[PDB]
DNA sequence: CTCTTTTTTCTCG
DNA sequence: GCGAGAAACAAAGA
């Protein structure tokens, strides 16, 4: 998932598991609990979920006053709420059992992670990761954005993907953002002019906020009812029309990543 | 059969 | 510092 999908999951969970006491925690893949599964099980068992937050693509379970469970779903981690008698599925790895149901984490590629962090260590956790601002008008300052772009010779798509200029873009929304902003994904950021940086800034916020409103893009669990996939202009649409007078979407490889763009729209 | 393709972090030169 | 490439892993497609 990317930020909009994680936010969609956050909202669904907030409605349903806040107030729930954790009765037990079980793992078939304890290795994805980076801070130690036995430690996590000992600390959280019997605690009540106070809330669910998000920072960039990270889910943050607030559990008791003094602990946070920081979860990253990476490529295709999925949460679902199931009855206590639900059968195990092949790629289920963890479950929190409540009195009237359970929260199960599944992840085909086993990339997703769990980390138990004390409450006063959450802000330092994200500072250490150098996560950039949330993609909102209030948090995403264009002035600082502009300065960082000026000082770098990185290509704009990989730099955006680093999460340091702004949080939340993955491969899908970065291709969508760059099409909307009419910027080439290999454009060197110090070549971007002010007006272009302004459109990029606004487009990032606009695309991500639109995606959130539409419940995320559901491609191929919680977060499965999204509609943003119907609004994608370029991602995964190789050879199809940009509706720009016959122009077709091209796919290239940029810093190891599949990259969908419309050449005529996105010249350097 | 092989090869490529689909978030973050790590190694190498 | 940088970029390139690969690793973690599983499954699907050419
Ligand atoms: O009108 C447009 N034409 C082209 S080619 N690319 C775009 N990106 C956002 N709007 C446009």
């Amino acid at each position: 998932p990317e930020l909009p999908e994680v936010e969609t999951v956050r909202r669904e969970l907030e409605k349903r598991i806040v107030g729930q006491k954790i009765i037990s925690i079980e793992a078939t893949y304890p290795r994805m609990v980076l801070t130690g599964f036995e430690q996590l099980k000992k600390e959280l068992t019997g605690k009540t979920i106070q809330g669910i937050s998000r920072r960039g693509k990270y889910l943050i379970f607030e559990i008791g006053d003094d602990f946070r469970l920081i979860s990253h779903l990476r490529m295709e981690g999925k949460y679902r709420l199931a009855t206590l008698d639900a059968p195990r599925e092949k790629h289920d790895h963890l479950t929190m059992k409540f009195a009237d149901g359970q929260l199960i984490y599944a992840d085909v590629r086993k990339f997703g992670t769990w980390e138990l962090i004390s409450t006063d260590q959450v802000l330092p956790y994200f500072l250490k990761k150098k996560i950039g601002p949330e993609p909102t008008y209030e948090d995403f300052d264009e002035k600082l954005f502009r300065e960082k772009l000026r000082k770098s010779t990185k290509k704009i798509k990989p730099y955006l993907l680093e999460q340091t200029l702004v949080a939340g873009l993955g491969n899908i929304y970065v291709d969508e953002v760059l099409w909307l902003a009419k910027i080439h994904p290999e454009k060197e950021t110090n070549q971007l002019i002010e007006s272009s940086i302004h459109l990029l800034h606004d487009s990032i916020i606009e695309i991500l906020q639109k995606a959130i409103k539409l419940g995320g893009s559901s491609i191929r669990a919680l977060g499965s009812t999204g509609k943003m996939q119907n609004e994608l202009q370029v991602y995964g649409k190789t050879g199809e029309k940009c509706s720009r007078c016959g122009a077709e979407i091209q796919k290239i490889k940029v810093a190891g990543r599949g990259t969908h763009f419309c050449p005529v729209c996105q010249q350097k």
